[PDB]
DNA sequence: GCTCTACGTCATCA
DNA sequence: GCTCTACGTCATCA
């Protein structure tokens, strides 16, 4: 039987990570490894990884899970991205965690000025 | 016979002004009154009247005539607006021709500021 | 720790 | 005198 790629034990995958993000990952393992499997909102992807609307709205570039906006179902739908995908793109984009942190430095300096 | 609203004489309206912009105005009268009937690109509307993409892209708000982009038919289509409509909406927005010149003063100063 | 876009410039590519 | 949007911030309203 096919096994979880993290633990190599469980055979029952997390429905969301499996069906939406195509990751063969069990629910316990998702919770133990949030550094890979945590689900990030659209707003968090902008803040933390400096991804833009053009990058995040590309359906060819990230898997996403949509849900009703928790503040109101009349507001625009919440979109959730898996950390490992977002992070890998942002690393190619800014040049690794080093690059990302430099970019974070650059912006904070920008903001200190204003 | 229905007559041109500027001259009150011609019976044959400018096809573009009549068909696209709904103005009962003859071609000669349009050439004589560019201050009303001149066709402005999308870009001129932004430059001259500070209208935004959201206003100009509103199909309920301006009549527009599209044409192939004259630089290349692979580029975005040219959009032409009629000055009377664009001007009338810009006067409501900025507070008449006076307010528009003010808004112009402001932005030229902003650009000077940045040097 | 929700999302979209206006506010406004401007280059670049299309 | 061509047009769309990224580049970026951020409030506001949705
Ligand atoms: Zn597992
Ligand atoms: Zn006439």
């Amino acid at each position: 039987a096919p096994k979880c790629i993290e633990c190599h034990i469980n055979i029952e995958m997390d429905p969301v990570l499996h069906d939406v993000f195509k990751l063969q990952v069990c629910k316990q393992c998702s919770k133990e490894h949030p550094e890979k499997y945590a689900l990030l909102t659209k707003t968090e992807c902008k803040e933390d990884y400096f991804l833009t609307d053009p990058e995040l709205n590309d359906e060819d570039l990230f898997h996403r899970l949509e849900k009703p906006n928790p503040h109101s179902g009349t507001f625009a739908r919440m979109q959730l991205f898996v950390r490992c995908e977002v992070e890998a793109f942002a690393f190619k984009k800014w040049g690794g965690e080093e690059g990302l942190d430099e970019e974070w430095q650059r912006r904070e300096e920008g903001k200190a000025h204003r």
